[PDB]
């Protein structure tokens, strides 16, 4: 390690296209990250590849902590932490830089 922190955030507000998607957010907002992990921003020049980072460190620390404590993600879950990962990895690069 390590890898940088950003802040803890309110987990942002998200229409998800897919309705049941968009209510299964809202009814389990919480099992979701408020903060994210990534390698320090002035390591890249494109936000693109900050947030590809960024989305695929969070989602790894984030998923284990679960793991080991013997919870579990389903597959919605997955599909929606990478949608809020990835805005929130977004707003840290835009902020930081
Ligand atoms: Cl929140
Ligand atoms: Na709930």
């Amino acid at each position: 390690g390590g890898y940088m922190l950003g802040s803890a955030m309110s987990r942002p507000l998200i229409h998800f296209g897919n309705d049941y998607e968009d209510r299964y957010y809202r009814e389990n907002m919480y099992r979701y990250p408020n903060q994210v992990y990534y390698r320090p921003v002035d390591q890249y020049s494109n936000q693109n590849n900050f947030v590809h980072d960024c989305v695929n460190i969070t989602v790894k620390q984030h998923t284990v902590t679960t793991t080991t404590k013997g919870e579990n993600f389903t597959e919605t879950d997955i599909k929606i932490m990478e949608r809020v990962v990835e805005q929130m990895c977004i707003t840290q690069y835009q902020q930081e830089s």
